[PDB]
RNA sequence: UGUCAACCGAGCGUUGAUCCGAGGAUGUCCGAAUGGGGAAACCCGGCACGAGUGAUGUCGUGUCACCAGGCGCUGAAUAUAUAGGCGUCUGGGGGGAACGCGGGGAAGUGAAACAUCUCAGUACCCGUAGGAAGAGAAAACAAAAUGUGAUUCCGUGAGUAGUGGCGAGCGAAAGCGGAGGAUGGCUAAACCGUAUGCAUGUGAUACCGGGUAGGGGUUGUGUGUGCGGGGUUGUGGGACCUAUCUUUCCGGCUCUACCUGGCUGGAGGGCAGUGAGAAAAUGUUGUGGUUAGCGGAAAUGGCUUGGGAUGGCCUGCCGUAGACGGUGAGAGCCCGGUACGUGAAAACCCGACGUCUGUCUUGAUGGUGUUCCCGAGUAGCAGCGGGCCCGUGGAAUCUGCUGUGAAUCUGCCGGGACCACCCGGUAAGCCUGAAUACUUCCCAGUGACCGAUAGCGGAUUAGUACCGUGAGGGAAUGGUGAAAAGUACCCC
RNA sequence: UUUUGAAGAAUGAGCCUGCGAGUCAGGGACAUGUCGCGAGGUUAACCCGGGUGGGGUAGCCGCAGCGAAAGCGAGUCUGAAUAGGGCGUAUCCACACAAGAGUGUGUGGUGUAGUGGUGUGUUCUGGACCCGAAGCGGAGUGAUCUACCCAUGGCCAGGGUGAAGCGCGGGUAAGACCGCGUGGAGGCCCGAACCCACUUAGGUUGAAGACUGAGGGGAUGAGCUGUGGGUAGGGGUGAAAGGCCA
RNA sequence: CCUGCAUCCGGUGAAGCCGCCGAGUGAUCGAGUGGUGGAGGGUGUGGGAGUGAGAAUGCAGGCAUGAGUAGCGAUUAGGCAAGUGAGAACCUUGCCCGCCGAAAGACCAAGGGUUCCUGGGCCAGGCCAGUCCGCCCAGGGUGAGUCGGGACCUAAGGCGAGGCCGACAGGCGUAGUCGAUGGACAACGGGUUGAUAUUCCCGUACCCGUGUAUGUGCGUCCAUGAUGGUAGUCAAGCGAUGGGGU
RNA sequence: AUAUCCUGAGAGGUGAUGCAUAGCCGAGUGAGGCGAAUUCGGUGAUCCUAUGCUGCCGAGAAAAGCCUCUAGCGAGGACAUACACGGCCCGUACCCCAAACCAACACAGGUGGUCAGGUAGAGAAUACUAAGGCGUACGAGUGAACUAUGGUUAAGGAACUCGG
RNA sequence: AACCAGUGAGAAGCGACUGUUUACUAAAAACACAGGUCCGUGCGAAGUCGCAAGACGAUGUAUACGGACUGACGCCUGCCCGGUGCUGGAAGGUUAAGAGGACCCGUUAACUCCCUUUGGGGGUGAAGCGGAGAAUUUAAGCCCCAGUAAACGGCGGUGGUAACUAUAACCAUCCUAAGGUAGCGAAAUUCCUUGUCGGGUAAGUUCCGACCUGCACGAAUGGCGUAACGACUUCUCAACUGUCUCAACCAUAGACUCGGCGAAAUUGCACUACGAGUAAAGAUGCUCGUUACGCGCGGCAGGACGAAAAGACCCCGGGACCUUCACUACAACUUGGUAUUGGUGCUCGAUCGUAUUGGGCCUCUAACCUCGGACCGUAUAUCCGGUUCAGGGACAGUGCCUGGUGGGUA
RNA sequence: UGUAAGUGCACAAGGGAGCUUGACUGCGAGACGGACAUGUCGAGCAGGGACGAAAGUCGGGACUAGUGAUCCGGCACCUCUG
């Protein structure tokens, strides 16, 4: 649940701001979930974490 | 025949010692440690080739990690195939004082308190390479001037325009003047060829510019991928037809033989070359400098005090050399050397002079109307955060994440919301030296800087003794005199 | 020294020789002397000179001010108002006009002085006269004593107390129950080593940075101890006292 | 005090120190004189100061009183004759007396590294003097097929090829290899020098390996046998990285 | 069935015509030579049989080695005797209930384990003692008070002290 | 016969016993201890450590495990559900994000009047582009209603009503939830207190047994007893003794002289009297007066505000830790939307059949999930990966925005 | 004699009656006391009003208490900017 393993796409680093204008640390980690790749046409997929973005615009296959 | 620091015994050298300059071998063990093991410098092996004993026991020289990337073989449950397994080559594991790039990232303290702020993007950490790095060829400014023309670094522009519990504080840009010159080059798209596959075929009147004609595969027609031409831009450009001008020879192809228009090979003549625009090697110069050295001028002058003249008085000489040190007391002419000249076996790097590599000349020049192209989850839009003076405020621009999601030249984006008219430009791919930052090391120089409680903690046994089981802390100790001639000898 | 008030019984001083304290940086600001120039002064960054010298007009202040502005100008803003007011035309004298509500309104003159270096007092930003804590964060180091647990050994001198069970003689129909011999279960009892620390006297510039002399509780267990291992600081551990963590 | 400039002094004695004599309204001065010394100084006028001490329970070094006062670190206690030598209650020899004796004795592991022996001396140390020493100097000294460990095996635990997770840094744990306080494993008595002893020697034992010779002696090539009875295997001898006992 | 096997204390023979010793001679920092008897009883273990046996519950390491089995290799190997050989690396002095370790010291503390004689004694307590080792590092004198550790004391016995 | 070698009894209080604790002032009436009750846990559990895998709980399965209060054994364990938590009923009101676009304006196409010639100067209006943007939708929390005291908690005063004196020993007044059941009581609780009564010696503010006037005893922060036990606290009795009237004597190690070595704290100065005075209010050091040869040794300690630690007690200023209905945040938990995210069916509505796009429910498998079974990578593997079989399943988990509880942390 | 006290008012500022909103706009010569800013009075000018024939008075209440800076923001209008 860190990175996408296509895209590389890593988490990024922010401050979060109270309703009293106080400052905090706090993280944003880009959406990304296990799936099986679509890639090889011989029917054989791999568990390997992608992210929304990469599935969305169908960098692996889906089937 | 190094040194602390005398002393003895031993020896070499004119047949060139010692010394210094360049290159070359050996180099026990640990230390990324990598034959295996482990509490640093200590224990135990395999394999091959050699040495030794009547044979084991023994001994010498090689070789015996892991990971990643190529190449070859092999193909499980399981069939296609994958994972996995073997053989062989190429690379990496650590260290380094400062200098850079991208992230993460704190608390003391001011506001006479303090939440926002500031301290500060500081200390520290992480991943990273170099001798420098990064950035870089306008989707840039300005405003009716017929302006500038890549980037970087300094000085102004000003403590002003702004911002802030409008407190404490924080802080630009444009323009202008300087350092440098390369206002440079590449790459995907529009279309033909070629190894292919996936396909399907009316498998025959379609693939080839016209005419004579032979046939049914340069597949008849689509798709994705590798390979060579033609293109690289803003007054838009590029691909197709249509006229004009056309600065070597020959061959094979545009299905085929014959004329017309195109594709491709073999030979002049230019073009550059270690280069960012393509890469590899091989044949002949600079008293270019550097790593040592060598030459190098003139008073034993006289008189005086003196232990000692390098002190005082009087006479000389050199000066392309009166910088600086040593020598028994302040030395141009005593010594080391200074001005100046020379000077290298080997090696270094620079520059210049020579085989070789490769694009183009099958091609270039100025026009015309039509059909296709100009960088995809991108631009924009909505929500949540950063840093620009802008501390969500009307919020421009850049950017992180999540949803939605566009078009190809009367297209698109920019001139601090936004509309209309004007003006500039062509992002979603990649390289690019010169102007700048720094010293752990080496060479040469300087001090109206310190002289032993000062000066680096360290002028001597120095990061030693010592303290602490640890990170760590951290001490004080120079002057005899010209030479030791360091007081023979006698006496208590 | 600090005190309104002290020779003090308010503090500091054993003696001696050394070491120890209003400086620096910036074209900063105000003020004050000093030198050139004079309606101008004035150079940065950068070039050429072993050298302090010579170039370098990019910049900054006075030269006109008023008004938030479109603007205007010896005037200007307020304003319906030459109608009074606010700011400015260096200052002055003289000349005329008004009231003499103190002064103002019109003409002519002498005519204005600022700017660069530098000495000195203060001030701005850097810790800015000198030195002086309890505490915060980041990064690292310790469970060899002390707490707990884990694997593996060793340790407890002597002496008493006698459950179940068992066999025999009684009781019963069988028992419960009644006596007789064996057994040593006991977080049982008295008492060594070891472990603990209750009272008491000493020590208190001690022999010892928490002991000694007399007495005091366990001693087969929640026992004692050796060996090697694990537990890291807003945390560990803790038969729980706000203890321990060299 | 250091410096630019111009001057003067100095082995016929420059700088500090200790006196005498004097001098200015002050911080002081003397080119006026005496002893010590041996190597650089003064005046005039400019520029720059780490430029002037008595106190902060200041710091480095040296030294005052209490002071020749307390103590000289237990629960046993010395005495005598002789010797050595300059020195003897504290050293050597001999004779009495006392104390300890579940230790105040004889040993192992952990712990230190030359404290062990021989020879030399007694300015450093021993709480006093020392001929002595756990002071130092110079030399010498440590002997394993069988004792403790390694080459044999394992635990609580540590590392960790692959792998999982994690923004990076990093946390986990498989196969394996490390880790005695355990298991198995083969020697005892006596003698020996100034220091070594289940180690050397004497006497007698035990456990693994290699070579040669000899004797039992069985097969490969013949072939009986048992068979499942022509033919195909075979039970010799080794025997596990595997199974099962211990 | 004391069948058969295993184990196995203790006893007995061998090791040993050897070694050592009480003692006798000369000989002294000491060495050399010679060298007797060595039978029977009592007491009695914390040591052996013993990983035994009997009771109890809180219910009690692994691997290696050894034996065996085949799987599998296999034509030389097994046994016995004799002769001649090899058997690897580190630890090895001295100090150990302390003047040599832990405590800043030549300290009134601590430090795991093994040896345990005689007499009285229940004893590993207590008293004197053998083997064995010590007189441990400032001394000599002196009826002061006072201090501290002991010893004794008429009659009352707790009347002091907050408190036997 | 030395040495060695338990005083005993009678009560009360507290605790059931043996045990453990503040190294270095406190060993207890403190702590735990076996008994019980309640709450929570359906199994890769809850509870944990860890942002994650994973590990413990357990190589176990409610006759167990985690949390809480109590403490052997005996007789027992009263009333109250308003407030706050917890479990249920959310059947209504309220509101976040997101969907949604009534009306409005800016903008110039087109225009509405003069004014020219080739849309502005004095208002209408299309599209597109933008802005605030309203009504409708929502789920949780909050308000509403029941249960729970071995959950945190509370359990009063007021008046009247006996045969002579004594008071309430029944009824009603306010309130809310009721206004102390058993048991005990000048106690480890009691200020007025040494309350009153009986025991104890001559004397008893201690002690023992009772009296109820319980400021302010009380039954799971338990009451009253209780065999045995306690280096726990208080009182009484016999024996004893130098603890006393009342002290005396003897020995050891110092204290003392002699010999040797040789110590520390402090220190402005010194040939450092006293009586009465004088002052920063207590004088060795000042005024008047009295006394007093110089220098030592052994003893005693009133003074020299003697030495020790920049006073702990007080206040000022600044820290640290702690508590909560003080403020502001965070972790964690929890609600919806949205992406991951598929197909077919029943059922509810805003331009009784006609149009509305979102809710509720049931189904199917391919996404996805399972510390389920069996095989392979594999010689040794409870790791890991792959195939297959078997179950869940468009949920859950996880990204982004958002509403609530939130001394667990800052 | 509205609201406490004092100072005043018998001429009225006590009461009664008719009309009317000067409880205006643009200004202000000078003084009052104050560390600072806050606080107090005022003659007189112009516009256009009220009362009164006129002379004349009216910039709230016989007098002294009935209140609050800065910053930020809202509303109407403006010959400012853009
Ligand atoms: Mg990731
Ligand atoms: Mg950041
Ligand atoms: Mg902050
Ligand atoms: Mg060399
Ligand atoms: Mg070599
Ligand atoms: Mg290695
Ligand atoms: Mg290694
Ligand atoms: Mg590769
Ligand atoms: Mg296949
Ligand atoms: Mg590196
Ligand atoms: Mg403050
Ligand atoms: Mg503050
Ligand atoms: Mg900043
Ligand atoms: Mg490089
Ligand atoms: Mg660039
Ligand atoms: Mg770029
Ligand atoms: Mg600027
Ligand atoms: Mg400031
Ligand atoms: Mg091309
Ligand atoms: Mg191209
Ligand atoms: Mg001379
Ligand atoms: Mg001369
Ligand atoms: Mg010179
Ligand atoms: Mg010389
Ligand atoms: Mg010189
Ligand atoms: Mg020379
Ligand atoms: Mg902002
Ligand atoms: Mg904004
Ligand atoms: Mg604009
Ligand atoms: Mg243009
Ligand atoms: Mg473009
Ligand atoms: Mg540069
Ligand atoms: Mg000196
Ligand atoms: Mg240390
Ligand atoms: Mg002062
Ligand atoms: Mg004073
Ligand atoms: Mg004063
Ligand atoms: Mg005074
Ligand atoms: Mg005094
Ligand atoms: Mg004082
Ligand atoms: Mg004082
Ligand atoms: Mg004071
Ligand atoms: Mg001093
Ligand atoms: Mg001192
Ligand atoms: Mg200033
Ligand atoms: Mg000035
Ligand atoms: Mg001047
Ligand atoms: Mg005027
Ligand atoms: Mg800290
Ligand atoms: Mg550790
Ligand atoms: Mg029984
Ligand atoms: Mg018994
Ligand atoms: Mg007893
Ligand atoms: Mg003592
Ligand atoms: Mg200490
Ligand atoms: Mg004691
Ligand atoms: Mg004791
Ligand atoms: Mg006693
Ligand atoms: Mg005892
Ligand atoms: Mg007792
Ligand atoms: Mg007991
Ligand atoms: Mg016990
Ligand atoms: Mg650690
Ligand atoms: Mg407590
Ligand atoms: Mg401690
Ligand atoms: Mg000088
Ligand atoms: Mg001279
Ligand atoms: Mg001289
Ligand atoms: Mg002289
Ligand atoms: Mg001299
Ligand atoms: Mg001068
Ligand atoms: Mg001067
Ligand atoms: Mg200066
Ligand atoms: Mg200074
Ligand atoms: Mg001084
Ligand atoms: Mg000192
Ligand atoms: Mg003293
Ligand atoms: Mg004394
Ligand atoms: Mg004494
Ligand atoms: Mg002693
Ligand atoms: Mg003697
Ligand atoms: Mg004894
Ligand atoms: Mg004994
Ligand atoms: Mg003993
Ligand atoms: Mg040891
Ligand atoms: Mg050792
Ligand atoms: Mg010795
Ligand atoms: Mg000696
Ligand atoms: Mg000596
Ligand atoms: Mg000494
Ligand atoms: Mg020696
Ligand atoms: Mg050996
Ligand atoms: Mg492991
Ligand atoms: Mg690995
Ligand atoms: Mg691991
Ligand atoms: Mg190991
Ligand atoms: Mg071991
Ligand atoms: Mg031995
Ligand atoms: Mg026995
Ligand atoms: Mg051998
Ligand atoms: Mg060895
Ligand atoms: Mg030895
Ligand atoms: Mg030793
Ligand atoms: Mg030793
Ligand atoms: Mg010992
Ligand atoms: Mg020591
Ligand atoms: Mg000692
Ligand atoms: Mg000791
Ligand atoms: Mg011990
Ligand atoms: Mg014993
Ligand atoms: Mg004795
Ligand atoms: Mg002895
Ligand atoms: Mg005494
Ligand atoms: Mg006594
Ligand atoms: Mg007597
Ligand atoms: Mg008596
Ligand atoms: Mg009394
Ligand atoms: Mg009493
Ligand atoms: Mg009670
Ligand atoms: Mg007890
Ligand atoms: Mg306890
Ligand atoms: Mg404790
Ligand atoms: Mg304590
Ligand atoms: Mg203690
Ligand atoms: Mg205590
Ligand atoms: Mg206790
Ligand atoms: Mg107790
Ligand atoms: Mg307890
Ligand atoms: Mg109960
Ligand atoms: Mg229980
Ligand atoms: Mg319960
Ligand atoms: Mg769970
Ligand atoms: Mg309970
Ligand atoms: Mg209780
Ligand atoms: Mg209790
Ligand atoms: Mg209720
Ligand atoms: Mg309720
Ligand atoms: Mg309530
Ligand atoms: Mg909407
Ligand atoms: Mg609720
Ligand atoms: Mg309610
Ligand atoms: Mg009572
Ligand atoms: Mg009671
Ligand atoms: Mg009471
Ligand atoms: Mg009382
Ligand atoms: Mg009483
Ligand atoms: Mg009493
Ligand atoms: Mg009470
Ligand atoms: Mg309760
Ligand atoms: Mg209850
Ligand atoms: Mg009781
Ligand atoms: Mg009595
Ligand atoms: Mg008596
Ligand atoms: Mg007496
Ligand atoms: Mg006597
Ligand atoms: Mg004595
Ligand atoms: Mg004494
Ligand atoms: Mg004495
Ligand atoms: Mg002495
Ligand atoms: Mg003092
Ligand atoms: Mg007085
Ligand atoms: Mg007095
Ligand atoms: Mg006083
Ligand atoms: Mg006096
Ligand atoms: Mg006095
Ligand atoms: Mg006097
Ligand atoms: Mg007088
Ligand atoms: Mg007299
Ligand atoms: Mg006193
Ligand atoms: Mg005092
Ligand atoms: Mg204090
Ligand atoms: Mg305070
Ligand atoms: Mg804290
Ligand atoms: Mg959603
Ligand atoms: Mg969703
Ligand atoms: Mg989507
Ligand atoms: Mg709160
Ligand atoms: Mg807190
Ligand atoms: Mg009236
Ligand atoms: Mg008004
Ligand atoms: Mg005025
Ligand atoms: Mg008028
Ligand atoms: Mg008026
Ligand atoms: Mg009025
Ligand atoms: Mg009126
Ligand atoms: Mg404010
Ligand atoms: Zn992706």
């Amino acid at each position: 649940a860190a990175v996408c393993d296509i895209c590389g796409k890593g988490p990024g680093f922010g401050k979060s701001v109270s309703h009293s204008h106080r400052r905090t640390s706090r993280r944003w980690n880009p959406n990304i979930q296990p799936v099986r790749a679509v890639t090889r046409p011989g029917g054989n997929k791999q568990r390997i974490n992608a992210c929304t973005s990469c599935i969305k615009a169908g960098k692996v296959s889906r089937a």
